[PDB]
């Protein structure tokens, strides 16, 4: 897996930011993409845009092709079983919503349990809030070891034979966590409740088989492994997925409309009100074709590797805090004593080097944590051991500058 | 206005289809994009893609530049009074949704009244039999005239003072009529209703002052006014989208967030729940760039040119039915004698010509029209008369080529 190559194909790194070559270690928010997604999305636009499920003409039909192409693409990705299992939506908090809608207005009843974890994604949190809140259902949160893993003793207490749903990160956007989803998604079915995978951070950097994981539903978004903005998608068991009630309505989703009742399509398109977002989930399958043809496996592989070379560099930095696992994605979540961390993103910044700061769309777990804010440096495909030399050189230079500015006070 | 110039910026135009050169006229389904759309993706992939609102630094704060500009953009394309009113949504279809949801699950009781129309896109008609089937309401048609119009009188009779929704088209996908949206607005808040416009049809082809028609609520596509699929907006009174509750929920419409109860952020933010369509957003800007320098109003002149046009030389063949007014925005549904609209379509795609052919979601009209299917020819800033000439040209030729085909039947 040569890396340079790779780096070769995404204009957006070969550039400067404040005087200094760009090093950006903030994928987790968004990845950047290669030439063929760009590209992808110039030759739909060039030559084939039509809308696709209407018009019944040549570039109608070349559209349609290219949109539920990608839809197999998806389906072949995720070892789904069916294209009808396989729904676009707007990105994985769409995807989210739309279990936590059809679930809520019509399986929840009270004395229900719906479990999350502490370290969800606030996607993966304010939609069950909202749905318990309309059923009167419960909500319960599984507890988290202080490490930042979960056990599956917890889970297994935790969940109960009252639970219908149990919602879970497949990998944490803070911690680096990855959790035991197949195990889990056992429990929830012992208990007789679904398992709803939030995959928004495993799917770009590893590969997922809804069929081994027996995930009841998982949702992805595209942006994040090296696809468009705007689009993600939704797995569901087409069993569950027959049951469930759409949850928008208009065109590309009915057979008959009548003046006051109208019936749905077949999956997939039941849950697809409106024009799609075709030229997104065309390039969402460039991206997929992008990344199987460099090998998911390598990825992880590589995301290993820096995320060891990442943790045994940020041990060699006295006054730092990294929370989470020694086993996790790829990913470092800190804090610089006496340092706070958005002059830590501020001051990597000037240095060309891209990280986020804030709560990472996760209170509770910040709450967990105790403190109000952390600072977070995510790696991909496209990031080297030699950039992370860069940012542990850049910490240690601001923890040097704010030293010779705290000594500078008379 | 130089229409030759114009077509120059659009690369799809200079093609071949099926050995005749393309003549696009299915711009109701989707418009085409000018190379500025195009490049603007481009430079946003290549140079400065980042999301917005979360990582702090100067790739981040470029992105949250040109996302926020674009909501201004659109802003003054549409003469909302605040960006607070601007809220960036997957389309038409969804805008439309999401006033249903607020409404249903908060504002409507039994014996209250929401009123449409016969000539609604599906769009505009499911979200209103889902909401009254979860409320209680009631769901009135307004009768439209024997030329597709609608009468005030008819408005004024059909909503009343129990009516708390009066939703309408702005101009119709099948029969070009543009309705008397400033009117019906002023009627629905004399019975103490709001008014829902969907203006997916009308925001590409003519200027929108929501301030003039005082419309409650106004919904649009981008992929109609030359923008990329995926992204549109619903403009709502920002007094109205104070008091309406988010349809989503997730990161970025967040403020405080606990385990079990959350407060939400200001508008827009409040409805844009998880990353936001970025470069579907800045595309949509360009958009509007493109066609604000054209001008709006020399579009409308080209169209009513192209649709006058269109239906002189329509009524120059014999067995051609038209459907709809004389006035129009720039559209002819019609059927052939004795011939099926599907195979019109066919025939014209033979000859590259894009139409569309079937109910063009919209099921109750063409029962209205006492037709199961049509055809369609739709026209927008880049389409000629010449198009025109050929569309009729082929049409002529497809008469008689059935004639003599009916003929060979021994
Ligand atoms: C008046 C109107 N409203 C709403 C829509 C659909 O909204 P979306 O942008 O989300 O698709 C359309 C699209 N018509 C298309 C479907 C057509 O002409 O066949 C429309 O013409
Ligand atoms: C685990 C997880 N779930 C869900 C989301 C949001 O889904 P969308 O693709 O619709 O944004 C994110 C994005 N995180 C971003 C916000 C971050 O790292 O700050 C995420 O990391």
């Amino acid at each position: 897996m040569n890396i340079t190559d790779i780096r070769e194909q995404f204009p957006i790194l070969h550039q400067q930011v404040n005087g200094h070559d760009l090093v950006y270690l903030d994928s987790a928010a968004t990845s950047q993409k290669p030439r063929a997604v760009i590209e992808t999305l110039d030759k739909y636009y060039n030559q084939y845009n039509s809308n696709v499920h209407r018009g019944v003409h040549t570039l109608g039909t070349r559209a349609t092709d290219g949109y539920e192409g990608a839809r197999e693409k998806v389906r072949k990705f995720i070892n789904a079983k069916s294209m009808a299992e396989i729904i676009f939506t707007k990105g994985t908090t769409t995807s989210l919503n739309m279990v936590a809608l059809s679930y809520a207005r019509a399986n929840l009843k009270p004395g229900d349990e719906v479990v999350i974890t502490y370290m969800e994604h606030h996607a993966n949190i304010i939609p069950w809030q909202q749905a318990v809140k309309a059923t009167g259902a419960t909500l319960k949160y599984i507890p988290l070891q202080e490490d930042g893993t979960i056990s599956l003793e917890d889970v297994r207490e935790t969940v109960t034979s009252n639970t219908k749903i149990v919602a879970v990160s497949h990998v944490s956007n803070v911690l680096g966590t990855v959790n035991p989803i197949k195990e889990m998604a056992k429990i929830a079915h012992d208990n007789g409740a679904v398992i709803v995978v939030d995959g928004a951070q495993s799917t770009p950097h590893m590969k997922i088989d809804v069929q081994d994981l027996d995930c009841d539903f998982f949702a992805l978004s595209s942006h994040k492994m090296c696809g468009p903005t705007g689009v993600g998608v939704l797995y569901g068991k087409k069993a569950l997925l027959e049951n469930m009630e759409p949850a928008e309505f208009g065109g590309e989703m009915i057979d008959f409309v009548g003046l006051y009742e109208s019936t749905w399509k077949e999956l997939p398109w039941k849950f697809e009100a409106g024009t799609p977002i075709i030229a997104g989930a065309i390039g969402l399958g460039a991206a997929i074709d992008f990344l199987e043809e460099i090998g998911l496996d390598e990825i992880s592989r590589h995301e290993h590797k820096l995320a060891a070379y990442a943790l045994e560099r940020f041990r060699q930095l006295d006054g730092v805090t990294v929370y989470g696992p020694e086993e996790r994605a790829g990913l470092v979540t800190f804090n610089l004593d006496d340092v706070h961390p958005h002059d830590v993103a501020t001051v990597l910044d000037a240095e060309g080097i891209a990280v986020r700061a804030g709560h990472h769309c996760a209170q509770p777990l910040m709450k967990w944590l105790d403190v109000t804010a952390t600072a977070r440096a995510s790696f991909y495909l496209y990031n080297t051991e030699e950039e992370i030399d860069k940012l542990v050189e850049a910490l240690q230079k601001t923890k040097e500058y704010f030293t010779n500015v705290f000594v500078d006070l008379e």
